């Protein structure tokens, strides 16, 4: 059945709860972001109104199909009337087109959801600094302290200067990237600009990436592999066997691969820095797992927290087991103690 987590109390709505069937009560289906486990459930057949940004209602209606009657893009940054309850969409700093949500309820209570996200100083900024918000649906997929990593910025800086010394030591060498989702095109739109070529891919990962209005994209991709030194596969694809198969498939253009898998996190996080990283290597191809995440680490989710104040807070992510739980409710009352709130 629906989680209570996934329910906005006071209201009709719901939030990232497509696969529970008719939830009972619900008027109005949020979606915050297009990620599998958030949309599980949607499909052309879907006929109640979802409301999400202008990025997610494409991928809807490109990718799975649904019927734009039902689909309802909101502007960001914008207070919008929906089924009689104030609500603004604020950037999440996930994957593109993702949202947090300010539900404003009439009896003058003030819910943030998160959606996923990755919590940044800027987002003090925002409407969000304009008034109180009393409970926060949080996502606490990092919620504990051995959770460290480097900025987005360091992990691309990394990432250039890795591929454009081994492409210019080798102009016969391929970097090839993993994806499974939207998320982290900057690890792959950084590494091609820098190497003069387009990223080559998928003719159904190219029309995915066509929805999510980034700037000059034409320029940036294609689907010809052959003109492209830059090529996007699954993330399962991203193995010794997988990539010496994809060389074969070049015909003699390359002679070596140079991989990267943008992880969220791993445990050679808590004693390597990212200068420090090496890759693993068998023969002529080289695997390189870089820690670039689109969710909050454990110290940016506490700031959050700590400036925004929340008087209860609801956790969406690692709720399933007695112990996840425990030890996240002992970390929001550390904060609040520490802070005064
Ligand atoms: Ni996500």
């Amino acid at each position: 059945t629906c989680p209570f987590y996934k329910k906005i109390p006071g209201t009709g709505f719901t939030v990232d709860a497509f696969q529970y069937g008719v939830v009972e009560g619900c008027t109005a289906y949020f979606l915050t972001h297009f990620h599998s486990d958030h949309y599980a459930g949607l499909s052309k057949h879907f006929t109640f109104p979802v409301y999400c940004s202008e990025i997610t209602g494409n991928l809807l209606k490109n990718k799975l199909h649904v019927q734009e009657q039902y689909i309802h893009p909101l502007p960001l940054d914008t207070e919008c009337i929906v089924n009689g309850v104030k609500v603004v969409l604020l950037d999440a700093n996930h994957c593109p087109g993702a949202v947090m949500i300010l539900f404003y309820l009439p009896n003058g209570t003030v819910i943030l959801h998160t959606g996923d996200f990755r919590a940044d100083p800027s987002m003090e900024r925002s409407l969000l600094a304009d008034q109180k918000v009393h409970m926060l649906y949080l996502d606490t997929t990092y919620c504990s302290p051995e959770y460290t990593f480097p900025s987005q910025q360091e992990v691309i800086r990394f990432a250039i200067n890795t591929a454009f010394e081994a492409v210019t030591l080798n102009p016969h060498a391929l970097v090839v990237c993993g994806t499974y989702s939207i998320g982290k095109e900057k690890v792959f739109l950084a590494i091609a600009d820098v190497l003069g070529s387009k990223v080559g891919m998928s003719q159904e990962k190219y029309k995915t990436l066509q929805c999510l209005n980034i700037p000059e994209i034409n320029s940036l991709i294609t689907t010809d592999m052959c003109s492209s030194l830059v090529h996007l596969l699954p993330m399962m694809q991203i193995n010794f066997k997988g990539l010496q198969s994809h060389l074969k498939k070049c015909g003699g253009k390359y002679n070596q691969i140079l991989a990267f898998r943008p992880t969220g996190w791993t445990h050679s996080n808590k004693f390597t820095r990212i200068a420090d990283v090496i890759p693993q290597t068998k023969g002529n191809i080289s695997i390189y797992g870089i820690p670039y995440s689109e969710h909050s680490s454990y110290l940016e989710m506490k700031r959050f927290v700590q400036w925004l104040k929340p008087q209860k807070i609801i956790p969406t992510v690692n709720v399933g087991t007695w112990k996840s739980r425990s030890t996240m409710e002992k970390y929001f009352r550390e904060w609040k103690l520490e802070a005064g709130y």
